[PDB]
């Protein structure tokens, strides 16, 4: 299987080519679920692998908490489970979609003193959104996993310094592991978690259909779930107060995005440092040939390579060319290819192939283990700047509401001065809503055509006195990043 | 918090205070789900590394299957979703038990040649089992955590290789990681997996109540699971044929069973392999001393120790004494406890205290981490070594039905030759279940009294020729393992 969908002209079905090609998923009954196979789940075991040892070091614990929550604790898109067999449960339980009114009355026993804290826990699990709308692979879907952290402090600065913390550990993975940029911002208030105080975020840009999308989010929830469930201290003075809590969660999504940032048309590219396969060993096998030799040389080779670190697998299958042989790992995107065959053997060299840009190299085998390394390096470090620079073409600076559409038409986000009143932001939403109709109507033509804030971000451009809302006209206090949204 | 009931009088009491006083677990309003806290969590990673690595070598690959299945897939004490909020769904969806009907139309798909043979897929999750027998914490739970493993293969032989295969993982799971001695055997035709061909077994044993309880299992399924989902593939003639599967299992139960297994009175004692903290370091702490010296010393000591892979902490806490940190940490089970006071500073040494026997021994700074290696080992020895004397002293070999419940009454499991007819183990299931219900009158006193077969064990005892079953009368078959069970 080649993909033939072309990413520029039908992004949708090569999204699909290359997911199911590479053997990443596989289609299910219930809508809105997907099955996960062995070549995306050992990227997903990589980046959990990353935050786990991440999270660990900053003294969070991992835990579970039972999948199942009682009607009176949820309520205090789901799925409800009604009965065992055909015997009707006397109050029925439902699945969790998140994790806090399970795990809170827990805290809430838990924490008597000030030397209890701080909590913190985090759970790996799968969470259950049951919604209706267009279900993507990856990135939008009723069954996802996920991980959820949950952490409870005696003050607000240790609370709001620990959700910076995991903030920056959501950057590392997108952008360290999976060379995606986001941005760092803060949600506006129509958009935050409803229960919480402040909610941070990271986001991400697909350039392809022009939409935002939230990668991460780490909320402050201050001390409004701990007086909900009733979670207090003792200082040393013996004054009961309310603990301040964060929680913070990242889920599969990750994998869809990295898909689609660094995908071409013949497929996935899977940056090296989550690439379960780095460098694939391709002997050339002539029926004219010592084939023993060549096959023992590619061991010889793999052993090297895999004592510098190096994830190293031989395809010496016979039935297939070599020919086939490179479309079918170009296809799941393994990064490297190395390809030897009798004339590198009589050289002692052997020619590498790097996916994202199809360079070779001729390299003799004193210098494959430390050339290969730097090569992966700048494969990663190549992904990465080039998607950071499709991130930064993306975002257009604006000042008046007027430039909304045309921006939005060219598939890029809006950064604009912001007066951050809610309503203005619900106007907006239903306005820009309206006019894509008209636009799709005048085009001849699924996903929603709303603009609604993506986040207000960490890094400000200047503010100039005076500067308008770019809706409202009202005195502006910040600029803010919008666009269209999964 | 100390553990006051005793092992040997109330069992069950003993059991709840060894697992909620040392932050095991944690109780929860829907019955029969309970918290898994950090303390316990900690171990169940540890024996997920060892299995995964282990699997991993053997070519298995891991994946994630949704959690929902279809009603026509499953049927073809089950959870099942009927509304989505309060809107009900056309089909209701269950709640998976396990993954057969979810996972085989996905194999039936992927598998055509035999080139795509043999396939061999794990998952980590959770699933349910909505019983309303007798709850147990670890042991026996509505929602578990497990692993379960399917494979495929092109002939019967390979697949019982893996069968055998997998189920010494899990007799290294048990005996290696937690030291508890198991028993392989093959489960009798009444006991075995349903849609299966044979089913292995693991069985471990519980002194204190007398029953036995199966620790994991591994199926050989055959064909019967590919006629039901037409998984075929192609020989190099172009013949069509059954692939032979496999499938295995195992839950966060082995935690319960080595609880049980090594607990004592003063609470829980975990084998160093597996636990999350195998040495406490308590500095001694008077006001009249140079605390700064001592706890340098600690930390000195942590180093060099974790230079040789030893997982330790310091409990450096001022507010508490030596003696409330000796108990802490006894009934949390720390294989080890190291003691740093004045004295032992001057005289270059330290006081080592071992958790499960008590003995203490006074080590050289320079000697601490190769003793401590070696005292570790010799812990995890003898842990196995004294539960597996246990294990032999609870079976007693008997010819005929009449020993039966003596030994029942004395808490042992039986060994007899057994002619393997399977109406008969139905019979000796109800017989043995109406007279421990008359004992139980003539005792004047939950859990069933029934005796069933635990396993036909791989290691056969001699059977001399013309020896009869010792209920039927009818030519004995093999010798066969009996007790009543969990
Ligand atoms: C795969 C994935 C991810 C996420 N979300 C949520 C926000 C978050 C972030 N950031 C989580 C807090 C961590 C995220 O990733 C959410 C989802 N499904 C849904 O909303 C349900 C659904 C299904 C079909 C169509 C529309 C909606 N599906
Ligand atoms: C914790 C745990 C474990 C296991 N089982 C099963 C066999 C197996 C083995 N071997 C699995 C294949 C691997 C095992 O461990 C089973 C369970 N609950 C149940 O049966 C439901 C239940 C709940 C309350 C009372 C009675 C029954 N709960
Ligand atoms: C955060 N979040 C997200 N989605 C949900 C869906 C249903 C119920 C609660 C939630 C919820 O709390
Ligand atoms: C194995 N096993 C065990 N328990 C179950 C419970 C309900 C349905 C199917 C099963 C099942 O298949
Ligand atoms: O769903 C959310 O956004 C928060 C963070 C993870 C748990 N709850
Ligand atoms: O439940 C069982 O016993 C088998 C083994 C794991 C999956 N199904
Ligand atoms: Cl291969
Ligand atoms: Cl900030
Ligand atoms: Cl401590
Ligand atoms: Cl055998």
């Amino acid at each position: 299987a080649m993909v033939t969908a072309k990413k520029d002209e039908n992004f949708s079905e090569w999204y699909t080519q290359a997911i199911v090609r590479s053997e990443m998923i596989e289609y299910y009954d219930i809508s809105g679920c997907y099955i996960m196979r062995p070549w995306a789940f050992h990227i997903w075991e990589k980046v959990q692998r990353f935050f786990d040892d991440e999270i660990k070091k900053m003294g969070v614990e991992n835990s579970y908490f039972p999948m199942f929550v009682s009607r009176h604790k949820l309520e205090k898109e789901v799925a409800w489970v009604t009965h065992y067999g055909d015997s009707p449960l006397p109050e029925k339980i439902a699945i969790r979609p998140t994790s806090e009114t399970i795990m809170y009355p827990a805290y809430a026993k838990w924490i008597r003193s000030h030397r209890d804290l701080p909590l913190k826990l985090n759970q790996w699990c799968s969470v259950v959104r049951w919604e209706f709308k267009q279900p993507t692979p990856f990135l939008r879907t009723r069954e996802f996993l996920w991980q959820e952290g949950h952490t409870a402090h005696a003050t607000e600065e240790e609370a709001w310094e620990l959700v910076l913390d995991i903030l920056e550990l959501y950057r590392r993975w997108y952008e360290e592991c999976l060379a995606v940029p986001v941005i760092k911002g803060e949600k506006s208030e129509g958009e935050k978690f409803a229960g919480g105080k402040k909610t941070t975020t990271v986001e991400a840009f697909i350039p392809e259909n022009g939409r935002g999308i939230q990668a991460a989010t780490s909320h402050l929830l201050g001390t409004n779930f701990a007086k909900m469930f009733e979670i207090e201290f003792e200082d040393e003075e013996g004054h009961k107060r309310l603990v301040h809590q964060t929680s913070w969660g990242c889920t599969t999504r990750s994998l869809g995005v990295m898909i689609m940032t660094h995908g071409d048309d013949k497929g996935l590219v899977i940056p090296p440092r989550v690439a379960s396969v780095q460098v694939v060993i391709i002997p050339i096998l002539f029926k004219d040939e010592n084939t023993g030799e060549i096959l023992g040389k590619c061991r010889e080779l793999k052993t090297m390579l895999e004592k510098a670190d190096i994830r190293v697998r031989i395809d010496d299958r016979s039935n297939y060319t070599p020919g086939w042989k490179y479309n079918h790992w170009e296809v799941k995107g393994v990064p490297l290819r190395l390809e030897l065959g009798p004339k590198d053997l009589a050289k002692g060299t052997a020619r590498v192939v790097r996916r994202d840009t199809g360079e070779a190299y001729q390299i003799s085998w004193a210098d494959l283990a430390p050339k290969l390394l730097e090569l992966m390096e700048g494969i990663q470090r190549s992904l990465f700047e080039k998607a950071k620079a499709r991130l930064h073409e993306g975002i257009e600076k604006i000042s008046t509401f007027d430039e909304v559409m045309p921006a939005l038409n060219r598939k890029h986000l809006v950064l604009a001065p912001w007066c951050e009143d809610p309503e203005s932001e619900e106007q907006i939403k239903k306005e820009t809503q309206k006019l894509s109709e008209i636009q799709a109507i005048e085009a001849g033509d699924v996903m929603t055509g709303a603009m609604k804030t993506l986040c207000i971000p960490f890094d400000q451009p200047p503010m100039p006195e005076g500067t308008k809302c770019f809706y409202t006209g009202k005195p502006a206090k910040r600029w803010t990043l919008w666009g269209r949204s999964y």
